[PDB]
């Protein structure tokens, strides 16, 4: 909505580099699409294995599916935030997200990155609760990075304003 646009544009007064990952079908493309509305987008190829580069306004997003790589290490440096999109209805694969997440955080090049966990598809009945996702990903174990888990619905955009607001609060801090 218009409120997201106000906050998003404010955020883009500076340049940013964000990595957005998650298992296939977590809802990454849907979220980026929401971020793209009424903004300027520039996509470009990557010698990237299956990494897609999407620049929205002044924010460079590097997106890719986990759970399918040495090829990612080159992108970590200078990344301010790692956005992990989680399919809240997938109890079967939450362990995969967890395994991959911790394999990424071990890379010293992501030392200063903030971690935003979007618990997506929270609109779906019987989906895992945000508390459950935090528990199954053992987020409290993360003492060296700032993190925030956010309930969201990429279809409606609900939760995206809050997630973006967390990112803004973390930067000029
Ligand atoms: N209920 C529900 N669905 C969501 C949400 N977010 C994304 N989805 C749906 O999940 C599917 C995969 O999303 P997509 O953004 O392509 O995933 P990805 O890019 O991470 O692989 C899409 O369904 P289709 O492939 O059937 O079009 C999409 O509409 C959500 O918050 N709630």
């Amino acid at each position: 909505g218009i409120l997201f646009t106000r906050i998003w544009r404010l955020f883009n007064h500076q340049e940013h580099k964000v990595i957005i990952v998650g298992l296939d079908n977590a809802g990454k493309t849907t979220i980026l699409y929401q971020f793209s509305m009424n903004e300027v987008v520039h996509t470009s190829p990557t010698i990237g294995s299956n990494v897609e580069e999407i620049v929205i306004n002044n924010t460079r997003f590097l997106m890719w599916d986990i759970g399918g790589r040495s090829s990612w290490n080159t992108y970590y440096t200078n990344t301010e935030f790692v956005i992990v999109v989680v399919d809240s209805t997938d109890r079967e694969r939450i362990s995969v997200t967890r395994e991959e997440l911790y394999k990424m955080l071990a890379h010293e090049d992501l030392r200063k990155a903030g971690l935003l966990i979007f618990a997506n598809k929270q609109d779906v009945k019987e989906c895992m609760t945000v508390a459950e996702i935090s528990q199954f990903l053992k987020l409290t174990s993360i003492k060296d990075h700032q993190w925030h888990i956010q309930a969201c619905c990429a279809l409606t955009g609900e939760g995206l304003c809050q997630g973006l607001e967390w990112m803004m609060s973390r930067l000029k801090i």
